[PDB]
C-alpha cells in the first residue's frame, strides 16, 4: 500500500503545516500537525474542555461505529516550546492519503495549552518519531507510520515541504518525480526516539564550507532551524544590524535586509536554504524588526532541522530495521 497527502501551510509564514487525516466511520477529517520530532497522534475531541476549544474542528469518538475506548489509557505531552496537552485515548480507523490503518490509538485531548486553543488552524498532532516516545500510559502505543509499515510497499515516508506553498506526504514510496540530482542517505541515532542524524557542516552565503559535525534532529513540527551558538552568530554576523535580543527571544534583524542563503551539509551532499526561507517578518505587527529563521539552541539541548531546513529539501524517512535519512535538492 502507499498514501499521499497534501500539506498546507497554516499562515503566511509557514509557522506550521496542516494535512488533512480521516477519523472514524463515518469519516472524520481533522487537519492535523504531521510532527517527526514527537510520537503521539492526538486531536481535538467531543472530551475537550469546552473554553479551551476555539475554531478547532473536533472528533467525536461516540459518533464513530468503529471507536473503542482503549480503556485505562491516558497520555499527557509537553512539547519543546512549553505547550501541553492530556487525556484519554479511543483506537479508531485512521487514514492519510489514502493509507488506512486500523486500530490506530487516536489521542483525544481532555485538556489542551493555551497554545493550541490559541491556533484555531490545527486541530491535533500526528507524531512520526519513534514510537519509544510515545507517552500512552501503561500500554505504550504505536505511531500511524510505525502500524502502517508492514502493509507499504516500502517502509518509508518522505517530507516535501513548501516555502509559502503547499506540499506531500507520501507514505510507502519515493517518489523519483519530486527531487532532482540524487538522494544522499546519512545514519540515524534511534537512542532518543527521535531522527537524529550528523550534519557534515555548514557555510554562509557564498563562504567557505566549514566542515564540522552537527548533530540533531530532522523535526516537522518545528519552526524553525536551531544551531549552536557559533554557527548561529556566524550567520547572522554576514547581516548588518542583526543582533540577539533576549527581549524578543531571539537573534532579529532589520526587515530592509537582504539575508544570504544557509547551506547545510548531508554527507557530501549540500542543501542550500534561500535567504527568503530565513524570514519570519516583523517581530509585532508593523515593526521594522525582523525576526529570524536561524537561532540557537544553546537554551534547548538538541540541534533542531525544523521546517526552515527541512523544506529546501526532499525528504526521506526511511524506517527500514536499520533507520536512515535522505536528503535531496529540489
Ligand atoms: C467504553 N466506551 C467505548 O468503547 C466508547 C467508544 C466511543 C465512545 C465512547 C465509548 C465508551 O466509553
Ligand atoms: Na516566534
Amino acid at each position: 500500500s502507499t498514501g499521499s497527502a497534501t500539506t498546507t501551510p497554516i499562515d503566511s509564514l509557514d509557522d506550521a503545516y496542516i494535512t488533512p487525516v480521516q477519523i472514524g466511520t463515518p469519516a472524520q477529517t481533522l487537519n492535523l500537525d504531521f510532527d517527526t520530532g514527537s510520537s503521539d497522534l492526538w486531536v481535538f475531541s467531543s472530551e475537550t474542555t469546552a473554553s479551551e476549544v476555539d475554531g478547532q474542528t473536533i472528533y467525536t469518538p461516540s459518533k464513530s461505529t468503529t471507536a473503542k475506548l482503549l480503556s485505562g489509557a491516558t497520555w499527557s505531552i509537553s512539547y519543546g516550546d512549553g505547550s501541553s496537552s492530556s487525556g484519554d485515548v479511543y483506537t479508531d480507523t485512521v487514514s492519510v492519503g489514502g493509507l488506512t490503518v486500523t486500530g490506530q490509538a487516536v489521542e483525544s485531548a481532555k485538556k489542551v495549552s493555551s497554545s493550541f486553543t490559541e491556533d484555531s488552524t490545527i486541530d491535533g498532532l500526528l507524531g512520526l518519531a519513534f514510537s519509544t516516545l510515545n507517552t500512552v500510559s501503561p500500554t505504550q502505543q504505536k505511531t500511524f507510520f510505525d502500524n502502517a509499515k508492514a502493509s507499504l510497499d516500502s517502509p518509508v515516508f518522505t517530507a516535501d515541504l513548501g516555502y509559502h506553498a503547499p506540499g506531500t506526504y507520501n507514505f510507502g514510496f519515493i517518489d523519483t518525480t519530486a527531487y532532482t540530482g540524487s538522494i544522499t542517505y546519512t545514519a540515524v541515532s534511534t537512542k532518543q526516539g527521535f531522527w537524529e542524524w550528523t550534519s557534515t557542516g555548514y557555510a554562509v552565503g557564498s563562504g567557505t564550507f566549514k566542515s564540522t559535525s552537527i548533530d540533531g534532529i530532522a523535526d516537522t513540527g518545528t519552526t524553525l532551524l536551531y544551531l549552536p551558538a557559533t554557527v548561529v552568530s556566524a550567520y547572522w554576523a554576514q547581516v548588518s544590524g542583526a543582533k540577539s535580543s533576549s527581549s524578543v527571544g531571539g537573534y532579529v534583524f532589520p526587515c530592509s535586509a537582504t539575508l544570504p542563503s544557509f547551506t547545510f551539509g548531508v554527507g557530501s551532499a549540500r542543501i542550500v536554504i534561500p535567504g527568503d526561507y530565513i524570514d519570519f517578518g516583523p517581530i509585532s505587527t508593523g515593526s521594522s524588526s525582523c525576526f529570524g529563521g536561524i537561532q540557537s539552541s544553546a537554551g534547548i539541548g538538541i540541534n533542531i532541522f525544523g521546517d526552515v531546513a527541512l523544506k529546501a529539501a526532499f525528504v526521506v524517512f526511511n524506517g527500514a530495521t536499520t533507520p536512515t535519512l535522505g536528503f535531496a535538492s529540489k
